DNA sequence: TTGACTCTCTTAAGAGAGTCA
DNA sequence: TTGACTCTCTTAAGAGAGTCA
């Protein structure tokens, strides 16, 4: 098994090759009517993508080293986090976009929570907007909002109570 | 089936059969501290489900019809909204659980949305704990809080800023 | 060892359609 | 005509693994 050493190695290596994405920066909604700036270091949209880097999917991509003559690979955005805890209360840990841009591999736009958690940012306030999140949110959920629903509860007789 | 008439019948056999369902009262967190009460109208676990209703799934059902001497047939939750548009800005509308109770058929627990708006009231904090849904949630969404996060973002060397 | 492709899978909110009796 | 089952699909947040040179 890879040493925590060699780990370590693996986290450096990939930190190095996203240090030299593109950085991009972005003014984004915080919540409470205020605005912020995010960089985002943006894998690039076609190959080649950065030492080790490959695109298994239109928006997944995988880093890839070998070491001692075996080949490992681990989903783009989940390297920052390969010394944590892969699960919690029974469910995989996620590698969650504080930043909303799947493109991005900033690992300080990134968090490791369960899939619901992670969905859930998408709706957030915002930190300051009213975010509860306790590694708190970077910035209000692209998805909050009061919403486009096309029709309300409603019945044509009365054999209904709410 | 394709008459205006023939809509409106299918709302209403559906609406006398589902107002039969055992109405099962559920407290529900509505946000700010405070406690309300619904009554879902809650499909039987197992056959017979009542007329026109057949499982499709473990958590899905179907509504069926037989008009014009063929087989209609349309999603358990579905039937309310059979008058309305079926998509809005280009994405499905789906049927939307305000009650967060899927054997619920009570169409006053129910609206019709994007899916993604549908999903997003699952992290609401509700209607008296700070709802934006232009309709209105009847409840905290079950997943509303401070997660379970395992890590939160995090550099090894000083190539990132925020 | 490395790059650039290929394929399918998970989850939890939701769907459509076919086989028998 | 009605009931009770069977199967696979959609979406958008996420995954693992194979092939070839
Ligand atoms: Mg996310
Ligand atoms: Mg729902
Ligand atoms: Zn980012
Ligand atoms: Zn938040
Ligand atoms: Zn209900
Ligand atoms: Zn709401």
């Amino acid at each position: 098994a890879l040493t925590n050493a060699q780990i370590l190695a693996v986290i450096d290596s990939w930190e190095e090759t996203v240090g030299q994405f593109p950085v991009i920066t972005h003014h984004v909604p915080l919540g409470g009517g205020l605005q912020g700036t995010l960089h985002c270091y943006e894998i690039p949209l076609a190959a080649p993508y950065g030492v080790g880097f490959a695109k298994n999917g239109p928006t997944r991509w995988q880093y890839k080293r070998t070491i001692n003559q075996v080949v490992h690979r681990w989903g783009s955005h989940t390297v920052p986090f390969l010394l944590e805890p892969d699960n919690i209360n029974g469910k995989t840990c996620t590698a969650s976009h504080l930043c909303h841009n799947t493109r991005c591999h900033n690992p300080l736009h990134l968090c490791w929570e369960s899939l619901d958690d992670n969905k859930g940012r998408n709706w957030c306030p915002g930190p300051n907007g009213g975010c509860v999140h306790a590694v708190v949110c970077l910035r209000q959920g692209p998805l909050y909002g009061p919403g486009a629903t096309v029709a309300g509860p409603q019945q044509r007789g009365s054999h209904f109570v709410v």
